[PDB]
């Protein structure tokens, strides 16, 4: 065991290993408070989090436990992963506080698709590492359900990690109005019309990849059904194929309400762009979720000819979320919790 010192930030009392040193406070949310520091087992600079009630209930219990789990098992050049985690408890009597340990991050996607002049190649290379970190985050059974630029860092060299995961804990009021909180939310997930599945995030992809060839948000509703139009509007309201399919009886109720639109024609749309980007769109912004391009299948697309190397592309190991079908006491969650906590073993 570290020895740990404790200090006082922003009327946060920090207890954290020796090894942390410089504490700088950058930023607190409903998920927790956050701070800058220098590790100097590593050399690197990383972001330490300390969580905010982690057991207050079942629901928040089960919380924690899912993202210590998921950041555990992420090992991906293009995704977030953990560099260490820990708790000042000596046993699990007196545990109570949980600490997260990343890389800092600069820059996200926002701070340069609002102040960069984008070629071409930019475009490429960032949606080819999305498409990267995806394929592994898809091959372990896992579903973002939350990709924004907000969500993605950036830094200067224009390398990229998929950050943030959907914890399932986003709220209705949070997804209310002109919000871009919802502006690359897939339209079958966007009222629950159907659920959650891997399909929704290559939605997502490609809302990112037409503001970066834009710069402007593709579907900027002001509400959902504002949005909803904007979006058939651009590829159309379902044919006889997809209404068949729809299982919803919400969905096809309002829907057949509207009169019915075609399909625009992406070239006149996505103005100047590379012909095989707009290919690429036409594939992903589908509105049947059945016969969008999947992410391995994006990645051998024309589009990425320049970086594509199906040998340095790989996969995740096994994931077993069988826990999120399990009903559990708090004192349970909190044990299980504590067990991933002090089995946790660095990268080299
Ligand atoms: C079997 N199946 N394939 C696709 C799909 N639905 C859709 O892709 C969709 C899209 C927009 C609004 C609502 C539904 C379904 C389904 N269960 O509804
Ligand atoms: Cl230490
Ligand atoms: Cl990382
Ligand atoms: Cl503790
Ligand atoms: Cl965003
Ligand atoms: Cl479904
Ligand atoms: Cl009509
Ligand atoms: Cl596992
Ligand atoms: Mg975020």
């Amino acid at each position: 065991r570290p020895t740990f010192y404790r200090q006082e930030l922003n009327k946060t009392i920090w207890e954290v290993p020796e090894r942390y040193q410089n504490l700088s406070p950058v930023g607190s949310g409903a998920y927790g408070s956050v701070c800058a520091a220098f590790d100097t087992k590593t050399g690197h600079r990383v972001a330490v989090k300390k969580l905010s009630r982690p057991f207050q209930s079942i629901i928040h219990a089960k919380r924690t436990y899912r993202e210590l789990r998921l950041l555990k098992h992420m090992k991906h050049e293009n995704v977030i992963g953990l560099l260490d985690v820990f708790t000042p408890a000596r046993s699990l009597e007196e545990f109570n506080d949980v600490y997260l340990v990343t890389h800092l991050m600069g820059a996200d996607l926002n701070n340069i698709v609002k102040c960069q002049k984008l070629t071409d190649d930019h475009v490429q290379f960032l949606i080819y590492q999305i498409l990267r970190g995806l394929k592994y985050i898809h091959s372990a059974d896992i579903i973002h359900r939350d990709l924004k630029p907000s969500n993605l860092a950036v830094n200067e060299d224009c390398e990229l990690k998929i950050l943030d995961f959907g914890l399932a804990r986003h709220t209705d009021d949070e997804m209310t109005g002109y919000v871009a909180t919802r502006w690359y939310r897939a339209p079958e997930i966007m009222l629950n019309w159907m659920h959650y599945n891997q399909t929704v995030d290559i939605w997502s992809v490609g809302c990112i990849m037409a503001e970066l060839l834009t710069g402007r948000t593709l579907f900027p509703g002001t509400d959902h059904i504002d949005q909803l139009k904007l979006i058939l509007r651009l590829v159309g309201t379902p044919g006889a194929e997809l209404l068949k399919k729809i299982s919803s009886e919400s969905a096809r109720n309002y829907i057949q309400s509207l009169a019915q639109m075609p399909k625009m024609n992406f070239a006149n749309v996505f103005i100047g762009a590379n012909p095989l980007a707009v290919d690429l769109l036409e594939k992903m912004l589908v509105l049947d979720s059945d016969k969008r391009i999947t992410a391995a299948q994006a990645l051998a697309h024309a589009y990425f000819a320049q970086y594509h190397d199906p040998d340095d592309e790989p996969v995740a190991d096994p994931y077993d979320q069988s826990f999120e079908s399990r009903d559990l006491l708090i004192d349970e969650w909190k044990s299980l919790t504590y067990d991933e906590v002090i089995s946790f073993v660095p990268p080299p």
